[PDB]
């Protein structure tokens, strides 16, 4: 058979990795977007320098996927996407849970506050293939058994 | 491999809790219209037409009125609806059932039986249908790896 975890997810972007072995789970609660004289430009700076340190925070953990349950700003996608890492958003709060157990993270709110032991590597393979007409993520292979159920 | 599970696998679960969510060797009956109304022996002829050709699933494109879950639950028939044209179509090809409108021009000839289990287990937060054990070797997809 197979254990693991299943949710009906995609990458946010095409471009970022579908299947990675060994994977770098960090999972989040918080969002990645922005929120809150030439205005114009002037906003476009802020909102820059935000989003830039939100994804410096997580990649200074070297992630190889980054997963939330609110959303994920395009500019956001694409430094993570730059940095190699693979983006999904939006999940639910029981799948981001399940998710948790079965890789051994801990969902984190603020990037900043992530440690080593926040990342999880409890999961041995995280693939993400198609099935009908919907795509879905599946998180499988636990260093630990009952860390994970049957699929 | 040897664990590679082929079917269909849709993100729905039945009508009526009451209904089976296992079934092996099922006659299953494709449709892509609607069971509703928009009255209480339109629905009962309705029903009466799918019964008829002893279906063992009912699954449409479209929705089911609670009077007609009611009869086709009495009659020990499981039934699926709002499912997408696209994986009634890929059912159809998986159990061999000819997708009909009018459950009047049901023949014994557009009930599926190419697929040999019917079974809806819950996966996370969600439900899911599988179809499996296609008779046919070149009509349904590799789902799950082993």
């Amino acid at each position: 058979v197979l254990r693991g975890v299943m949710i009906n997810k995609d990458v946010t972007h095409p471009r970022m990795r579908r299947y990675i072995k060994n994977p770098r789970i960090v999972l989040l609660d918080s969002s990645l977007e922005y929120k809150k004289e030439e205005d114009f430009t002037r906003i476009l700076q802020m909102e820059e320098e935000y989003i830039h340190q939100l994804c410096e925070d997580i990649i200074q953990l070297k992630p190889d996927v980054v997963i939330t349950e609110k959303g994920i700003s395009d500019l956001a996608q694409h430094y993570l996407m730059r940095a190699n890492v693979t983006a999904i958003r939006r999940v639910r709060k029981t799948d981001n849970n399940r998710i948790a157990r079965a890789c051994g993270a801990r969902i984190v709110s603020r990037p900043e506050e992530l440690r080593e032991d926040d990342v999880g590597t409890g999961a041995g393979l995280l693939e993400i293939k198609k099935i009908g007409d919907e795509y879905f993520t599946f998180i499988t292979d636990c260093k630990d058994p009952k860390a994970c159920t049957i699929l």
